[PDB]
């Protein structure tokens, strides 16, 4: 097991064909999930599961430029569950990033961070025990 918040690097940046694997287990009555490209102080893509926002579950996307977050992407679906165990898959594609969840495609998020190879770091945080995270070509 992992300590969280956990820091990944991604030697070299990102590049279409990576693939990030994420596996953990959600706190029984979680309320967030994030992950954070980071581009040095700048977040490319921030992933944000909220399990109560206004007792709604929403996946909640963006990017933050120069401390300033921009246009939310929100998702309605759902993939995660308080005290279960979960499996995330980023696939860094030209375009965007295509993340699935416990196999099911979930959401695609486009590069507004264009720099791909400066997107050097993920962060992990939020209401689970890491399992696992870790990086492979496909
Ligand atoms: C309903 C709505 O628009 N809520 C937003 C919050 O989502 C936003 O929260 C921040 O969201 C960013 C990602 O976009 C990130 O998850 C931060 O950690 C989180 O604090 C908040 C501040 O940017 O703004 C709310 N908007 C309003 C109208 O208050």
């Amino acid at each position: 097991p992992l300590i969280v918040p956990y820091n990944l690097p991604l030697p070299g940046g990102v590049v279409p064909r990576m693939l990030i694997t994420i596996l953990g287990t959600v706190k029984p009555n979680a309320n967030r999930i994030a992950l954070d490209f980071q581009r040095g102080n700048d977040v490319a893509f921030h992933f944000n599961p909220r399990f109560n926002e206004n007792n709604r579950r929403v996946i909640v996307c963006n990017t933050k430029l120069d401390n300033n977050w921009g246009r939310e992407e929100r998702q309605s679906v759902f993939p995660f569950e308080s005290g279960k165990p979960f499996k995330i898959q980023v696939l860094v594609e030209p375009d965007h990033f295509k993340v699935a969840v416990n196999d099911a495609h979930l959401l695609q998020y486009n590069h507004r961070v264009k720099k791909l190879n400066e997107i050097s770091k993920l962060g992990i945080s939020g209401d689970i025990d890491l399992t696992s995270a870790s990086y492979t070509m496909i």
